């Protein structure tokens, strides 16, 4: 329906890539309760789209997101605690988050949740959580961690300092970084690849890289193995191994 | 034995490497289930020559392997796939095994260096796991050992589009931890082979062992196995003789004992 | 008390940072037995000292710590063994290793078990262990493993090779690298850093970073939550956001 | 509202939620519309303050034979590929009263429940097997980590049934009660949690939760987080003070 | 063929793999030559497409005594670092009908079994210790992770035996036979199995073997995977719908 | 020179370090003193060469009725941000002689114990939750591990004890003893395991362990390690021997 906090559109060839966009610009993103609500209903809905095969997160050009509401946290308790965040992470199709500018706090812990992440030449990562005497909520310490490894990720986590796009980049963070101006395109130009793949085996394939975080090698090359062999069972496998024998192009049906 | 697809032969001083080199140049070689069967023989027979330390894995100049047969498993059902099961046979070595990689590792060929300990790129190296425009995914930890070693966003970003990486890319991300010129390559990696080679075999198998616990394990269980391997190295002969070495201030000399 | 093997004292603004300096200088501070025995002490006294917010651990200019001491293990035997090394593991504060020179099997280990690792333009690491006929028996081969990769692990443990400081940055194991002049000093502005931050704070901060080695990602998450719940039952977390939220420098008691 | 379940409020100043699923006819196979229906009213009930535990029952002669087979007889590996334990998501703890059959998705279902208690002719069962499919809502790894590998694949592969009393000497169920009164006694060990603190109810169940999802060393670390944590409630102040001063504690789930 | 072993098919159309350790005089003492036709024996009857299940099984006196001592006594440190466990790369379900002594290796291969029948005088142990050394095949962590830390430890450390009645109450084996009938009993399970689909029970094997490698939420992650591949079969269509048309299944093993 | 501990060396040639708890007034309850004598208790008896295996109990009324809520009353969730399991690092086999109440803290202090005797009126839970907190020394992490998650859950949520039958029956303990004679015969038992080798029986315990902190796979591939550094001892040569040559064996502990 009508948004308040955000902007969605398809985009790419066919229109097959989800593209939203966090619209709180006043807030530099600031990802309030209302715009994480509306950023799951866009989410969900892409998902159901059987024209997209592939979602583009992102932000203002000054800001992906500066990160959480302090506001709307700001007199909680403990126990309110206790009596959403992460729906980006049950989504099935591949999330590529086009970072420019600032990604700091939950902002920062968004973008890591997404599968791929691009950054513009400006963009800023943080999770400068205790500064506000609190820690990162979302993930921070644990999927940034994982990315960057102990050493950095203790310094940023620590003492809130950001880091470049250079740096993220060079940390294994982001896989890529264009100019601020060019970002969102290929960002879109990548999620139209994939989208031109097998919808069935890309979620199969999205699913076997994220178990690498679950699971002991041993067990992640057996799933890996198990969700392999199931591929088989698909009409795309066939058709995609064929043509590559047939020396020919491959016409996916996403089954 | 008389070898179809690969070529070995034992290199370095006293001929304590083991080099297997892939041989299916028209098939930019391709890993065909024939082509893997002498490999795995290969290193069986490397593994229980004493006289080989450490053996280094390689193909030809424009290829190390472009990937898994295809025309080979085009026509396999699901319940062939399930009903019928070696591609791993690489990992049960006991020996270090260094992948000399010069041009196109792609799909199964990435995966084959990836199960490598250790891999040394050539210039002109390329990285890449194409599966998913074949309408499938990685199948021997193409998934698993990538994500691992460079990071959730390469890896997405490789397995979902089957873009590949420049060796230069593959070093930085930490696929790779060397990188030479493609005439040179398999020298330096033999050279590399050679000094893990020099030390006691027992000793390295050990430490190779507890390298690998790292992805199985949490950090403190994972300490707690290498305390347990490290006390066994004092069981050995080598482990005398290698700190006695250093504290008399001369040479090692090591049995692999 | 006086020790003979460190040298201890305070540092940065308000001496909110304990540095302890590895002082064995003859034997490029091989971490013997009583050096570890006055290391330890130095990390627990600094560690109950409430003036202290986090420690910076270094050593001389040419060596951080060359490894440790193998005349003393020299005549060991298993069951020796079978029948204390990282007690630094055991401190809340955060740590920081300063490493100038060499840092080489077990120093190379200290470093590691350090949370942040800043190297000075001439540090060099390494496991030599294998060239004794032994494996790092420290972390070594899992905290290394863990930070670089398989490849240069590997390459590192079974050849006992060194890698240069911009190496081990490139690499992830350690963040920073700063001219051998000013390492320390940079170090101490990092802790001063971590220290103004809420204590209490910082320590689960710290935690929560540490567990993304002990579990898989959903199970860190999960634990991530819980500590980032507890924030909310301290005065800091308040005075935090509160503090952004009225636009005021934030007040931190450690409580 | 409902037409598969039956919901209403029991116990001491009705602090317990009982759902009864309700569809005799297909002795409570588990058909879509049903979980639909159980989801909303576990929901409602974990969102009614009145409620501290929620208990789950079926009929007298079955808790639930079992997912609906007709509704997933046509389908195919892609429709499944493109929540049925959404009971998982309840922070309030939820005791499975099972009374005769509870195979297949129902031994799964009352498995899901932090708590089971068996009618003395109570049978559990995963005869998935027999339908040419494997158990498939956690049904090969919670029969496994309560009643060991050797009994599991038993059960799993031949998709024979086990007793009540079976069940109880095996650890997957923790009373045995007669047919009559086994939903009464189950009402009344939700009477108890549910006058206990929520949030501290709630932090139990999370940990003892916890002991499946890392090593013990991990384990005991979360465990040591959240009882940290009970000391920033008022009910933890509140019992510790009521038993050192030798009185009863009143607790405000706060 | 066999020095060791006597293996043979039974059960209805030859659908069930026998294996009988025969080493009389050492009390099937698991010798590296017996170890090596027991793996053979394993891999035949894997690929043996008639076979279903395999029940493996030794003397009335003695299901295996232990390794053999005599085969380690002279071995180093060294030696050790330059299959016992192959039973557990074979896809089929593998019965262990334990009658009389099962002790050490004896006890960790029966363990390494899917099911463990026991006949009324089996007896389990890991007596390790008494030799100076420990168990080293899953001594110490099948029978942890079926027994409990509590009987584990008094076993391992005190190399104490067991009941099959005590085995049984702590969950190291599902059914106890008369020593007569044992075998028979344990035929007859590897029949039903066998009755089933392969590839299907194949798939249940490995999902319950799972619940020893993961957390619980991976468990049931993986479990769900390949509850959906079943729906890549044409038996689990059969199956389904042999329910629904109210008919017996027939299964073609794919 | 304890005040709240009572310790002396027991059995046949006083190979076991017997450890009482002392504090008949409050109970038992682990105070933060008690706890400190216990360590050095634990720490003097581990380093005791003559010592192969400690007993440790209380009154015959009561193990430990849990720890002093009177010293954490005040403490603040700051406090608990600013050595309770030392028993875990313990390698010597430690056995509890649980008679009476073992409550909270003492039952999670039995439950550390490698093995858990039992007096017939022996009693166990954990009633934190009636004091608005939750268990903090591995209730909820070692019972639900023992007990399966129906029971833990019931236990940990209600505070309801379970008698030492219903323990026994769910693995939380390993015998049941007569209240007269539980201390003697779990002496007995620690006999028995001081007998063996103390560096093998340290290398078991360690092994069994680590079942609860690896994958089956990996708990295996440390066992094997285990299994190999025996082979660098003398007590595995000279008790292998002992076998084959049909004689006693003499261990020397190295
Ligand atoms: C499970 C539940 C989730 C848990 C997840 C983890 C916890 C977190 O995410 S906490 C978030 C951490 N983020 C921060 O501390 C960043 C706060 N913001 C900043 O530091 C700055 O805005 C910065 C550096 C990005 C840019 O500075 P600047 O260019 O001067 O812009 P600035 O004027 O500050 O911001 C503009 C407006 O956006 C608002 N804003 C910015 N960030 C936030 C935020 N995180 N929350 C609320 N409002 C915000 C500002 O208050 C201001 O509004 P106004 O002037 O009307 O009050
Ligand atoms: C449970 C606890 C687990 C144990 C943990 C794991 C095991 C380990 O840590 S073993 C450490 C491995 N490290 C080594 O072997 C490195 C040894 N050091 C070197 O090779 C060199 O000192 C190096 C390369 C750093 C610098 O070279 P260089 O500048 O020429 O110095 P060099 O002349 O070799 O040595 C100078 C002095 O330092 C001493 N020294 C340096 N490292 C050590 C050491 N590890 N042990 C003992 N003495 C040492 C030397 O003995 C020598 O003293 P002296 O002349 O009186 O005999
Ligand atoms: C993530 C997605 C979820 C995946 C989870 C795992 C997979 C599963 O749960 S599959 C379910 C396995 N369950 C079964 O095979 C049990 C099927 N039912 C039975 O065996 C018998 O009903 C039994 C033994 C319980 C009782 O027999 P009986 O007393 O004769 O009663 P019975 O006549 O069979 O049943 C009565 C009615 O209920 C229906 N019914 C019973 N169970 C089911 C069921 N599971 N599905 C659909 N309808 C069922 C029967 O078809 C019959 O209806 P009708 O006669 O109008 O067609
Ligand atoms: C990392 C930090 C550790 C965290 C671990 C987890 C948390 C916990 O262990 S909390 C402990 C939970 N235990 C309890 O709630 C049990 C409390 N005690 C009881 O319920 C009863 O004493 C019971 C049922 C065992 C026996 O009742 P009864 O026979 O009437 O004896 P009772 O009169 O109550 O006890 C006798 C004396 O011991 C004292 N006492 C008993 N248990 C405790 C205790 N846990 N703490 C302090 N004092 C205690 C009583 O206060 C009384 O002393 P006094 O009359 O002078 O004040």
């Amino acid at each position: 329906a009508n948004f308040q906090y955000i902007i969605t559109e398809k985009k790419g060839k066919n229109s097959s890539v989800g593209l939203i966009q966090l619209n709180r610009p006043k807030a530099l993103n600031a990802l309030c309760n209302g715009l994480i609500e509306e950023l799951n209903q866009a989410l969900e809905t892409f998902e159901e789209d059987p024209a997209v095969g592939a979602i583009v997160l992102t932000g203002g050009e000054k800001a992906f997101a500066a990160g959480a509401d302090i506001k709307e946290m700001q007199n909680r308790t403990f126990q309110d605690c206790y009596s959403h965040w992460d729906h980006i992470t049950r989504i099935k199709k591949p999330v590529i988050a086009a970072v420019n500018g600032y990604a700091l706090g939950g902002g920062c812990e968004l973008a890591m949740m997404c599968d791929i992440i691009y950054a513009g030449e400006k963009a800023q990562f943080g999770q400068p959580e205790i500064l506000l005497g609190t820690i990162p909520g979302a993930g921070g310490t644990q999927r940034l961690t994982r990315a960057v490894g102990k050493s950095l990720a203790m310094e940023m986590v620590l003492t809130g300092d950001r880091i470049s796009a250079q740096d993220a980049k060079q940390a294994g963070l982001v896989s890529k970084i264009f100019p601020v101006e060019t970002l969102v395109e290929e960002a879109i130009q990548c999620a139209e690849k994939i989208a031109n793949n097998s919808k069935i085996i890309v979620a199969m394939a999205k699913e076997s890289v994220n178990a690498a975080f679950e699971m002991t090698l041993t067990e992640g090359n057996k799933l890996e193995k198990k969700l392999f062999y199931s591929t088989f069972a698909t009409d795309d496998r066939r058709e995609g191994m064929s043509a590559f024998v047939e020396k020919r192009k491959a016409n996916f049906k996403d089954h």
